[PDB]
Order: C-alpha cells, then sequence, then structure tokens
C-alpha cells in the first residue's frame, strides 16, 4: 500500500524516508526499523502514538508490522525542526518568534502530560513545523523515550527514585537530572525553559562543555548549570524567563505544573510588548 522515495533524515532505531500511501494518496514519513535488537522501539513508539491521536501538533501515524528485514512507521509528514529553522535564521530568535513557540510548546508538553506520559527528550531537534496548511502548527516528535509516569486508570504517580544514570542530550537536561532522579512532569517543562533561553541566546553557557577522559562525559555541564544562578542566565531578557525556570525548579516530583500559569505569563509579555499573534515567524520574513 506504501511507495517508499528519497531518504529524510536517520534516527536512534532507524531512518525516514519520503513516501506515497497509495490508498489515501497523500504524501507520508515512512520511519524504518532495520536493526530489530531483542528490545526493537518503533511498535512501542507507535504505541504511544496511537494513544496521543487526536492531539493537535501531535503526528498522525499507522503502525504497519514488518517488511523483509524492516518495521515499519508511517507518519503525517511534517517540515523543518525549530533546529534547522534557527540555524537559517543565524541562531537568533525574536523576542515574538520565542513567545508565539513558547505558547505551542507548553501546550503541546500539557497534552503528552493530559495523556500519562513525559516526552524526556525535549530539545529543539524534536519540534517540527508542519507543512502546507499546517506550516503555522508546531509539531513533537521523538517518543523514544517517553514513558509512562502514571498508571492510566489509577493517575498513582511513578515513585520517587535516585541514583539514576542521564543518557542522551544533557544541553537541555533539567537539573535533577543530572542529580540523577526520576523525571516527572517538571523536567519537561525545566527542559522547554532552556530551549526557550537557547532561542534567546543563541547557545547556552554550558554548551559544548567536554570533560577529561575517563571522568563521567556530562560532569562539565552539570557542574556549569548548577553553578550557573537562573537570574544570570536570563539577565537581559523580560523577567518572565526567569520566573518561568523558576517556577519548573519548584515544583515538587509528583507536582502537577500550573501550565496556565506559564501560558498567561508569556501572554501577558506578548501583550505589554504589543505584538500581534499573527503566525509571522522570523523564517517567515527570509528573502
Ligand atoms: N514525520 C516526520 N516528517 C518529517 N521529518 C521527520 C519526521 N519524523 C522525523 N523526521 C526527521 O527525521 C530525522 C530523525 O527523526 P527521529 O529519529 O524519528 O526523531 C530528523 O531529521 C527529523 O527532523
Amino acid at each position: 500500500r506504501y511507495r517508499l522515495g528519497r531518504k529524510i533524515g536517520s534516527g536512534s532505531f532507524g531512518d525516514i524516508y519520503l513516501g506515497t500511501d497509495i490508498a489515501a494518496g497523500e504524501e507520508v514519513a515512512i520511519k524504518l526499523e532495520c536493526v530489530k535488537t531483542k528490545h526493537p522501539q518503533l511498535h512501542i513508539e507507535s504505541k504511544i502514538y496511537k494513544m496521543m491521536q487526536g492531539g493537535v501538533g501531535i503526528p498522525t501515524i499507522r503502525w504497519c508490522g514488518a517488511e523483509g528485514d524492516y518495521n515499519v512507521m508511517v507518519m503525517e509528514l511534517l517540515g523543518p525542526s525549530l533546529e534547522d529553522l534557527f540555524n537559517f535564521c543565524s541562531r537568533k530568535f525574536s523576542l515574538k518568534t520565542v513567545l508565539l513557540l513558547a505558547d505551542q510548546m507548553i501546550s503541546r508538553i500539557e497534552y503528552i502530560h493530559s495523556k500519562n506520559f513525559i516526552h524526556r527528550d525535549v530539545k529543539p531537534d524534536n519540534f517540527l513545523m508542519g507543512l502546507g496548511k499546517k506550516g503555522n502548527l508546531v509539531y513533537i516528535i521523538d517518543f523514544g523515550l517517553a514513558k509512562k509516569y502514571r498508571d492510566a486508570r489509577t493517575h498513582q504517580h511513578i515513585p520517587y527514585r535516585e541514583n539514576k544514570n542521564l543518557t542522551g542530550t544533557a544541553r537541555y537536561a533539567s537539573i535533577n537530572t543530572h542529580l540523577g532522579i526520576e523525571q516527572s512532569r517538571r523536567d519537561d517543562l525545566e527542559s522547554l525553559g532552556y530551549v526557550l533561553m537557547y532561542f534567546n541566546l543563541g547557545s547556552l553557557p554550558w554548551q559544548g562543555l567536554k570533560a577529561a577522559t575517563k571522568r563521567q562525559k556530562y560532569e562539565r555541564i552539570s557542574e556549569k548549570k548548577m553553578s550557573t544562578p537562573i537570574e544570570v542566565l536570563c539577565k537581559g531578557y523580560p523577567s518572565e524567563f526567569a520566573t518561568y525556570l523558576n517556577f519548573c525548579r519548584s515544583l515538587r516530583f509528583d507536582d502537577k505544573p500550573d501550565y496556565s500559569y506559564l501560558r498567561q505569563l508569556f501572554r501577558n509579555l506578548f501583550h505589554r510588548q504589543g505584538f500581534s499573534y499573527d503566525y509571522v515567524f522570523d523564517w517567515n520574513m527570509l528573502k
């Protein structure tokens, strides 16, 4: 039912192609999982996307099972990542673009939380703009590290746990993630806070820090992050950014975040600046 076109991306558990859904007559993205291992990841990712179906800015998927030496997931075809678009804008976004993005990104994370998952990989690479009719819509992708933080029926929160190892990308990790604490809803939002200040600054002060051979590879990132006050990180930017990060850092392990407070904080700033909620992003002005 599918025709595979040109490769458009590579991921930790396989590659993303342009494809045709022959029955639907629509162009789609097709994720192929080649190396299964004993614990293949694509079928699990598809099951999390199924529980997120009906979410705005969550790609619609079709689990297709095996073909030859591949597992197949057909996805809504999306546009450039926010990391790609940041590079295209010379690694500066206007305050207006950062606030337009913040408004959607809080809502996307809230939606995932509402379906009893935490994302745990919040970074600009994993937010993609839509194409065509959905060009103004921020999507979130990559549920490869996503976890249930509560039972689907009980809403009994996962237990507190420490002594965990940090794996993958630390640039946007929460301070508690550096400290080996179990991730929960607060950590996704603290990560988003570092993403927003990254868009403001062009980089983060701990970005690209390398440890000595033999040392834990993240120790220089962790030390800089913990020794950089929020007020120093956010110096020269509207107070709302510091307010956002202080609020996230204050949340207890099992606390339900006040998403509406964080959105309204940025909305009030948007109004004080006299910005129009027009979805005219910096990249729309590129010539
Ligand atoms: N549905 C999609 N539409 C377009 N590009 C995608 C899609 N999913 C993933 N990508 C791209 O594929 C690469 C790896 O994505 P992933 O490994 O699935 O997180 C990155 O360059 C993403 O921007």
